[PDB]
């Protein structure tokens, strides 16, 4: 009854093009195991093979075509996608495809392009006269013709992009009778630029043929949702829009989550509010309060993580996280939680009842970068926690964050899931013990810890108290035997 996502990819996954069979081939472990969706890499055909998929050249190409000299994309092909997303709607997962509108790179040929020099720690300032300029811009699709859509970009389709063939160089350029869009982030004066070719919302052809594909591309993938990629990046009222038109083309629920990559809490509620609340975000204040917890070797007060949080707030629009491709090591907004902690956070998105948790392929396989830093498989430390969400984390909730190391949470139990209830504790520095209510309708019980960390039972007194133990820097939660 409980969901849970999982982001089914990381960054360095080797590209030999059997990630749909393999995700095909995992689908009785992850509903086994309680996963109800699985977000899925961007699944169009990026600048090559190797694209992770954020690249973006050919969004009607799901590896059908050979462009970018490959069929497939790194994962596979679009056969094998299709059939990797029946086996997991067979056992009922859904699956929220990635939605990169931000941009489009590795156009097939340049455009003489008339352009000014923008700073990129101020994109509002233009710091060059008129220059001539070669773009990667040119969208043609060579591979697909005109199969699934006749439409061609070029550079008026664009507000700019980071290259100059011709004087082979790197700066921000923004085309000749362009203005950056907004709404956006306001970071560096206006963040709609990122990289590659950076597509222009302001253009009608543009903003229909961005929906119309949104409509295809859930067709075609029979996807139940989306992820939404760069939004900091991306007009916001589209993206709204683009969430509407979807919907309403579909006559389905398409739960989305957006990507709005800000530790501020109040960025992430001004993007609510203008999207209307038509879709989650995620929770990346959280996401940095879990790896200052695990890089503080204690001097962290875990008071702190019930404030400031997109869930804390809007938990309904949250879609809580601990690591993802981004955050990993090497990458580009590297922040990782550190070993030690992860299961603890693990703990605290998949058993408390507030936001939509999300566990990390990273996370449970470990990553496969070619650093010694790389995130070890945690699986086996992850599926207990997974238990207690699918299995006991149900009923009423009590918290106890009143210690700057070991805090802790209930939940009561719920008739409609036989047996369920759970005592959590984590703490970031010495372990010791935590007199806890878990319900009087659970007096008497036996409980004991499912993570196998400590091996003590605990009997739940007359008035619904238990005397909980955890270890020194770890996790444990208390259910019944
Ligand atoms: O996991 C499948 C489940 O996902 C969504 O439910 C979310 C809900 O939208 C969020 O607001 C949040 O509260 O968490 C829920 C999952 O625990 C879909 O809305 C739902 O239809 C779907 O079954
Ligand atoms: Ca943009
Ligand atoms: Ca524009
Ligand atoms: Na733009
Ligand atoms: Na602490």
């Amino acid at each position: 009854l409980n969901g849970t996502l999982m982001q089914y990819f990381e960054w360095y996954m080797p590209n030999d093009g059997q990630h749909w069979k393999r995700l095909q081939n995992d689908s009785a472990y992850l509903a086994e195991h309680g996963i109800t969706a699985v977000w899925i890499p961007p699944a169009y055909k990026g600048t090559s093979q190797d694209d992770v998929g954020y690249g973006a050249y050919d969004l009607y190409d799901l590896g059908e075509f050979h462009q970018k000299g490959t069929v497939r994309t790194k994962y596979g092909t679009k056969g094998e996608l299709q059939s990797a997303i029946n086996s997991l709607h067979s056992r009922d997962i859904n699956v929220y495809g990635d939605v990169v509108i931000n941009h489009k790179g590795g156009a097939d040929a340049t455009e003489y392009v008339t352009a000014v020099e923008v700073d990129p720690a101020d994109r509002n300032r233009v710091t060059s006269g008129e220059q001539r300029i070669k773009a990667w811009t040119h969208f043609q699709f060579p591979g697909r013709g005109s199969t699934y859509s006749d439409f061609k970009w070029y550079w008026y389709h664009f507000d700019g992009t980071d290259w100059d063939e011709s004087r082979k160089l790197n700066r921000i350029y923004k085309f000749q009778g362009k203005a950056w869009d907004w709404e956006v982030s306001n970071e560096n004066g206006n963040y709609d630029y990122l990289m590659y070719a950076d597509i222009d919302y302001d253009h009608p052809d543009v903003t229909a043929e961005i929906k119309r594909w949104g409509t295809w591309y859930a067709n075609e993938l029979q996807l139940d949702g989306f992820r939404l990629d760069a939004v900091k990046h991306i007009k916001f009222s589209f993206l709204r829009d683009w969430v509407n038109h979807v919907r309403e083309k579909t006559g389905k629920e398409m739960f989305t989550v957006a990507e709005y990559w800000q530790n501020d809490l109040g960025a992430l509620e001004n993007y609510l509010n203008k999207t209307n609340f038509n879709h989650s975000v995620f929770d990346v204040p959280l996401h940095y309060q879990f790896h200052a917890a695990s890089t503080q070797g204690g001097g962290y007060d875990m008071r702190k993580l019930l404030n400031g949080t997109v869930v804390s707030k809007h938990p309904v629009k949250a879609v809580t996280f601990v690591d993802n491709h981004d955050t990993q090591p090497g990458q580009s907004l590297e922040s990782t939680v550190q070993t030690w902690f992860k299961p603890l956070a693990y703990a605290f998105i998949l058993t408390r009842e507030a936001g939509y948790p999300q566990i990390f392929y990273g996370d449970m396989y470990g990553t496969k970068g070619a650093s010694q830093r790389e995130i070890p498989a945690l699986k086996h430390k992850i599926e207990p926690i997974l238990k207690a969400r699918k299995q006991y984390a149900y009923g009423a909730q009590h918290d106890y964050f009143d210690h700057h190391n070991i805090v802790g949470w209930t939940r009561e139990g719920d008739s409609s899931v036989a047996n369920s209830g759970l005592a959590a504790l984590i703490t970031d520095g010495p372990g010791g013990t935590k007199r806890m209510y878990v319900g009087r309708q659970n007096a008497g019980e036996t409980w004991h810890d499912i993570t196998g960390n400590r091996s003590d039972s605990v009997v739940i007194n007359a008035e619904g108290w238990g005397e909980f133990h955890v270890n020194g820097g770890s996790v444990s939660i208390y259910v019944q035997r």
